[PDB]
């Protein structure tokens, strides 16, 4: 009945990532402003989530 699909999706570009890092390294903890100067068109949510995921609260584990 209810079927779905999946293909080429989009989440973050190379430019966005580059700027994000540059801002987090240059400024630091202030996405509120960093984003306003970097990606003012995007949403703070994307940055917050991205940072949390990029930080990986879990970290490296045994192997």
């Amino acid at each position: 009945g209810s079927s779905g699909s999946s293909g080429i999706e989009k989440c973050w570009t190379e430019d966005e990532v580059k700027r994000f890092v540059k801002g987090l390294r240059q400024y630091g903890k202030n996405f509120f402003r960093i984003r306003k100067e970097l990606l003012p068109n995007k949403e703070t949510g994307e940055l917050i989530t991205f940072y949390y995921y990029w930080k990986k609260t879990s970290g490296p584990s045994s192997g």
